[PDB]
């Protein structure tokens, strides 16, 4: 249950993560996840 969901905070990593991820995380272009639900 908890395993599935992880903490996007408090976690650490090698700068590499900063260089490789440096770009962005997930689809920041978040348009509308639920709002859509209702058409």
């Amino acid at each position: 249950g908890i395993h599935k969901q992880k903490e996007k905070s408090r976690l650490q990593g090698g700068v590499l993560v900063n260089e490789i991820l440096n770009h962005m995380k997930r689809a920041t272009q978040i348009p509308s996840y639920k709002k859509l639900i209702m058409y």
